[PDB]
């Protein structure tokens, strides 16, 4: 069973992919601030 | 002598501790988004 955060992280993680890590044009297709996603894959260790 | 890295460094940390960590504010005052600030902060291991 995925938890919130696992399924927030598997969406992130998705979307990174599918524009080739371009963290920009990810942040705006995931609908969250740059500064989040940043925050994001900090915490991830990414 | 301080290098460029360094002046920005201490700027960065003189500029938090007036503003009691509030990142926020920070960056208004640095003049830097604070997507940028976060990067700074987590490259100086802070």
């Amino acid at each position: 069973h995925k938890s919130i955060k696992e399924i927030e992280k598997e969406e992130i993680i998705k979307v990174l992919k599918e524009v080739n890590f371009n963290k920009k044009l990810a942040s705006e297709i995931l609908g969250i601030p740059l500064r989040t996603l940043y925050k994001r894959l900090k915490e991830y260790g990414i």
